[PDB]
Order: C-alpha cells, then structure tokens, then sequence
C-alpha cells in the first residue's frame, strides 16, 4: 500500500496484478519475469528497494493476503493471493 511501484507492462488486461517482491531473491525475480513473459499488464513493487516508511507500508499490505509475510506475494484484483513461483496457478489465475 501503495499498488504502486514499477510497472514492467505491457498489456493485455487481465485485471489488476500487483507483484510484491525481493530484488535480490531468484524466484521473486522469475515471477515478475514470467508475468513479463505471459505479456499480462501488472505492477511490481521490488520491497527491499523501498525507503523505510513505504517498505513498511509494502509489507503491511503483503501480510493481508499472506500472513507468512513471504516473497513472492502476487495481488489479484485486491483480492486474491498466489504466495510463490506459481507458474501454473498464476497463469491458470489469468486465463494461462
């Protein structure tokens, strides 16, 4: 919270996917990277790239949807979660 970071997109709208991840973490890094490769329109915030309020911020909304607090932490439509490299639930999640 925000939504908001850098969105490598792209189109096709699927609604609304928001990633949230690490920039030093492989698998964090092949989801935004697959969601690149499905050509989907998405957001990706990269949290520990964020200043400390708005990482903060990140995480708190991160711990809505998953309690683990674990990355990767992909948003759909402000309602559900996909926690992981999830190639097929995330692409069966946006019509994949």
């Amino acid at each position: 919270k925000d939504t908001d970071k850098g969105k490598h997109v792209s189109g096709i709208d699927r609604g609304k996917i928001v990633m949230y991840g690490l920039s030093t973490c492989v698998w964090c890094k092949k989801t935004k990277k697959l969601l690149t490769d499905l050509g989907v329109d998405f957001e990706y915030v990269f949290v520990d790239l964020l200043e400390e309020e708005e990482k903060s911020n990140a995480i708190k909304q991160v711990s809505r949807f998953n309690p683990s607090v674990s990355f990767p932490t992909t948003i759909l439509n402000d309602e559900k979660a996909i926690v992981g490299f999830k190639e097929k639930q995330i692409r069966e999640a946006l019509g994949f």
